């Protein structure tokens, strides 16, 4: 038992991180087979970064303008192209550590692991959720651009995020690995800002089930509620609506604990209306919404990855 | 910016995990050079686990009683011995993925990364602290014994923990890699229980500095206090004493933020006496004590590891 913010083992991704330099800018790239993926804003100067025409900027670049460092070994760049907001740098060596992989795009409310990197060197791993407003609450400093987010399905790495920028509130924005931004953000210096967020209701319910599995039961009650009446309370507290599909997804956790989904909804309603009155749930005095039902089953049942 | 519970990249440790089977028991081992380390209780039967004499139990074992699985490859065991509460299984192949490593023992209040494993296969990575009562609040299921905790110093893995058991409150106990238990726990089924814990004061102060660095300032005040008068309040709230050495260790964070250590102590006193009044700090409604000053500097300044 116990319940932790748990990331996937990062080894398979560590073997893919490289350093990409163009001009005076250094950031991280992802080396898979003979291609290195990195944010296209690597080619921008400080004054380019204001209002850039990336097609113009890239046509003025040459293969030799891109220095790629794979540990302490040069990679020779033999081609370059732009795909949406990422650059694809063709190199003359296929990464011998290429894992099996997929490029997937995730949904708000889904989670993933982030391998924070600097100068092509991994520094730490942590778990994030894609917020409903398409930002992530990451931990990123200067030089972290090009770090990637991913999930692992058994032996296959599903890359879902590459880091591009920090918004003024300290949250983070980036793209999928096809270079398409999550949310209404652009790789150019505007006054862009996150905009309103909501709490991920189905995840809060999953985490309440995790708590019951780990012996926290004080918030339970004999009460129940209807889905419609629950959603009336959810909207009032900036929670997003609970669908019948969410209820179905919570089925296994409901069966394991013997607590019907709509009963756990009744418990959530009371927590929203009354607060916690000095008590905690799984070491938190807040309702936690960055664990999916899958994350809870993974950790309160025990699947590995090879 | 941002602040996350961040673990070290796990790749170097993933390459060392193997599966160890003896009789009907399967657990994890750590393969370094030509030795595999695992909990000695692997050799116990269910009824052995009650009150065992490990010297007797081990003399009745043979090399061939130990099956070691390195992925999908047999390792032949060519010797076995006991060192305190761990077994050392000599094998006929040195692990080609052995990183540079050290066996270190950590202090209560220090942090480390845990690579949770099952059947020799890594499943997730997360960050823990050694509690003052020598337990860790981990996330571990059946089969997780032999999973290890570690820190990374630059390119060198300092192994500090191997998992042995879950206590009745759901917290976890284990040994250093010399097989010496952290705390007053034994690898045999008694009624042993965690016993009283305290909050790690210097870590709470470090995390308050992290919050200031990330723009949370509402808890600051013009107030100050003396170390002696602070420690009077700390003891009343089950916080452990703050020493002059802790104050010195917080020096860099104090200089970076311009907030004197004893001023931040005054802020902590008020938070302990008044609570937070509906507000949060770095996404928490509790005072967090599992980040060390080093963890804060690492994440709010940005060191990598190669
Ligand atoms: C990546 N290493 C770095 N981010 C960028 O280089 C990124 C690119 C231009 C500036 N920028 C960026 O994040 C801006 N933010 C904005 O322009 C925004 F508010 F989002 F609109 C700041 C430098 C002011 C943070 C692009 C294309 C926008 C990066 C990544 N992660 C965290 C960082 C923290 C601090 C400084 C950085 F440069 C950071
Ligand atoms: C490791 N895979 C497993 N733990 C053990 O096998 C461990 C060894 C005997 C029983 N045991 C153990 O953790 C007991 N706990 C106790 O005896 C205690 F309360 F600590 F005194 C329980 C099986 C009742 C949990 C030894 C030498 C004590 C293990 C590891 N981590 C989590 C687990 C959760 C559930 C079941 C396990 F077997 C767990």
């Amino acid at each position: 038992s116990g319940f932790r913010k748990m990331a996937f083992p990062s080894g398979k991704v560590e073997g893919c991180m490289v350093q990409v330099t163009c001009g005076t800018t250094t950031l991280n790239g992802l080396w898979l087979d003979d291609v290195v993926y990195c944010p296209r804003h690597v080619i921008c100067t400080s004054e380019d970064m204001l209002n850039p025409n990336y097609e113009d900027l890239l046509i003025r670049k040459s293969n030799h303008n891109f220095l790629v460092q794979a540990g302490n070994v040069q990679l020779r760049v033999i081609g370059h192209s732009m795909q949406n907001c990422v650059l694809k740098l063709k190199v003359d060596t296929a990464n011998p550590k290429t894992p099996k992989y997929k490029f997937v795009r995730i949904q708000p409310g889904q989670t993933f692991s982030v391998l924070a990197c600097y100068n092509g060197s991994p520094s730490g791993v942590y778990q994030c959720a894609m917020r409903p407003n398409f930002t992530i609450k990451g931990s990123f400093l200067n030089g972290s651009c090009g770090s990637v987010g991913f999930n692992i399905d058994y032996d296959c790495v599903s890359f879902c995020y590459m880091h591009h920028m920090e918004l003024p509130t300290g949250v983070h924005a980036g793209t999928d690995l096809e270079g398409n931004f999550y949310g209404p953000f652009v790789d150019r210096q505007t006054a862009q800002a996150a905009g309103t967020d909501t709490t991920i209701t189905v995840n809060v319910l999953a985490w309440l089930y995790a708590a019951v599995i780990n012996g926290d039961r004080w918030f339970l009650n004999r009460f129940t509620t209807t889905l419609n009446d629950f959603n009336l309370v959810a909207m009032k507290y900036n929670y997003e609506p609970l669908t019948q599909d969410h209820v179905d997804i919570l089925g296994p956790l409901s069966a394991q604990t013997g607590i019907a989904v709509l009963d756990m909804c009744a418990s959530l309603k009371e927590l929203l209306q009354n607060g916690m009155n000095g008590r905690t749930i799984l070491g938190s005095a807040l309702l936690e919404d960055e664990f999916t039902p899958f994350d809870v089953v993974r950790q309160c049942s025990g699947v590995t990855f090879q």
